[PDB]
């Protein structure tokens, strides 16, 4: 019935803001094209995972993806800017950066490496968890193995507090925590609960120590070939979906914290720790110390532009 089909691939649960956003995109394309185009969304790495999605887009075997910033850092080193610990003060700060000058500079870089860069999507600020002991101060992280996404900034960040970071694809994280391959991880609350990382960690600290978000991209050769008269509807669909995703993400921390809290009370197998300002300061000092290592590959003046956004 559909004359054309589009394959979206991502690594998260459909129950997250990002997953709901992809499904909303898919639904709106269908409606706006009166059934001529059908978008099929493969979540949870069903079609391609962290390690395979990029090439897939290059070759046109997948059409649309929404990778986290860290996932771009081998193609575009500067995207590591958004991984720096404590770089974003809050969501107001974030969105002024993402929908402003710096956001555009990084889109443009991705565009040059052969992807069609569209909009930024939100996950949330990241939190430390462990199976070994409570993480209250930098001191506690020392000697522990942590999963990270593939980013030199994140491996520097954990090295700075004496931990052992290890890159693993998102789809392997639950099993790796369950089997002791790593002691802990850092996640936004959205991924922490929807992937059941809560069921395989004994301690969660609301550290808010770094940010995780996404850049929607499309396959350049898919887009080159896609029919000119149907492109406007795809683009409108995505615009609407971006607005919708960010609304779902605003709700998300409160909803997820309630669910994680109920799980901890009912199961007795998770303690949730909040930090004192004293504790927060110490995290900021230890983790920001890494910034100068990255003036060369990210750009000192780029980091300063972000810090200056009021
Ligand atoms: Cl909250």
């Amino acid at each position: 019935m559909a004359e054309y089909t589009i394959k979206v691939t991502h690594v998260v649960s459909p129950n997250t803001p990002k997953g709901k956003g992809a499904d909303f995109f898919a639904k709106r394309v269908g409606e706006l094209t009166n059934g001529k185009v059908e978008v099929i969304v493969f979540p949870n790495s069903q079609l391609y995972g962290d390690g395979e999605e990029m090439k897939a887009l290059k070759l046109g075997n997948a059409h649309i993806a929404m990778p986290s910033f860290s996932k771009f850092t081998s193609l575009v080193p500067e995207m590591q800017l958004f991984d720096l610990p404590f770089i974003f003060r809050d969501k107001d700060h974030l969105y002024k950066v993402l929908d402003g000058e710096v956001g555009q500079i990084l889109k443009d870089k991705v565009s040059k490496k052969g992807f069609v860069a569209l909009d930024y999507w939100d996950a949330g600020f990241k939190h430390l968890s462990s199976n070994k002991k409570p993480i209250l101060l930098p001191e506690d992280a020392a000697g522990q193995k942590f999963r990270i996404m593939s980013s030199h900034v994140l491996e520097a960040q954990f090295k700075a507090v004496g931990a052992n970071p290890q890159v693993l694809p998102f789809s392997e994280v639950y099993s790796a925590l369950q089997q002791g391959v790593v002691d802990g991880a850092e996640n936004p609350l959205s991924n922490f609960y929807t992937k059941k990382f809560n069921e395989v960690q004994t301690d969660l600290t609301l550290s808010n120590h770094g940010y995780l978000g996404y850049l929607v991209i499309m396959s350049e050769s898919f887009w080159k070939k896609f029919p000119k008269d149907l492109k406007p509807m795809v683009l409108q669909a995505m615009k609407e979906a971006t607005e919708y995703e960010r609304k779902e993400a605003a709700l998300d921390d409160e909803d997820m914290l309630a669910k994680i809290s109920e799980y901890a009370k009912a199961s007795g197998n998770l303690k949730i720790h909040t930090l004192t300002p004293e504790q927060k300061a110490a995290w900021q000092k230890a983790m920001e110390a890494i910034y100068p290592q990255f003036y060369k590959t990210i750009g000192e003046d780029l980091i300063k532009k972000v810090q200056a956004v009021k």
